[PDB]
């Protein structure tokens, strides 16, 4: 691939990342300051589970709907066959959401924005959920303090979703190739940005699989309730 190549790739993945969000990072900035109060966490942890579940559903419903988005407008994705597009798919997409949930995570406080305001994880005290909200607070924590740019995540999160090493893929070497176009944007971009420190600071993906394995379980849990 040429220079010219690999710039509009990282400049296109970078826009769809940007497109694709639920909400603007400008506006999740903005929001830092606006706190719960102690008489809205109060009011939070008096709601049913069942109502917690519906609200927190509800955002997930939307935000793997953006990460779908997200896949769809990465070169290449939606030329693999219907099979590959779903195994890749089904690894990665809410591995996708939990990355992208550090954007509203405010380390200087540990409060997450969620429904207008920021809280911390108090909020969700009645989906007697308290290890799993931990693990997923932390790994926002961790994530964080990485200082993502707007292009680093969105570099990130597509190379996340395109992984040959997937079991199931049907058309390996099609994905293998993507997959290498999008590492040398990658790796391009952060050695123009001088950035290139944060790659071996990127979550173990151990750590990730692990994670959303233990997540997408609690998520099974509630929808079969
Ligand atoms: C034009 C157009 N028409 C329809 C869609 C659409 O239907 N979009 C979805 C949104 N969603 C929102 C919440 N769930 C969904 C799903 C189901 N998916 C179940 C498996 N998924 C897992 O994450 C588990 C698989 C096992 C591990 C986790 C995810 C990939 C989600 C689809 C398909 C998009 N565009
Ligand atoms: C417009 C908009 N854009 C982004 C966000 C966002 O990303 N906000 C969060 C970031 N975080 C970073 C670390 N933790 C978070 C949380 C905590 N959430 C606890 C409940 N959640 C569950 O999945 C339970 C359902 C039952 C099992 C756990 C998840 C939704 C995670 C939120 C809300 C919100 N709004």
């Amino acid at each position: 691939a040429s220079l010219t190549e690999i710039e509009h790739l990282v400049q296109s993945v970078c826009k769809s990342y940007r497109e694709t969000c639920q909400l603007r990072l400008e506006d999740l900035l903005r929001q830092r300051s606006n706190i719960f109060s102690r008489e809205e966490v109060t009011g939070y942890q008096r709601k049913s589970m069942w109502e917690m579940w519906e609200r927190c559903a509800h955002h997930l419903t939307e935000a793997i709907q953006y990460v779908v988005e997200f896949a769809k407008r990465l070169s290449g994705f939606m030329e693999l066959c219907q099979n590959d597009q779903i195994v890749l798919l089904k690894a990665g997409a809410m591995e996708v959401v939990l990355v992208r949930m550090c954007r509203a995570y405010n380390a200087d406080n540990r409060t997450v924005f969620f429904e207008g305001k920021y809280g911390g994880m108090e909020l969700f005290r009645a989906l007697g959920c308290s290890e799993l909200i931990s693990s997923i607070f932390d790994f926002s924590h961790s994530l964080s303090a990485l200082h993502f740019s707007e292009d680093e995540i969105a570099l990130y999160t597509a190379l996340v979703l395109i992984n040959a090493h997937r079991p199931g893929l049907q058309e390996k070497r099609k994905v293998e190739q993507l997959q290498y176009n999008l590492e040398l944007a990658f790796h391009h971009h952060l050695s123009k940005t001088h950035r290139q420190s944060i790659l071996a600071k990127l979550p173990p993906k151990g750590k990730l699989r692990s994670l959303c394995s233990q997540h997408v379980e609690r998520l099974q849990i509630f929808q079969h309730l």
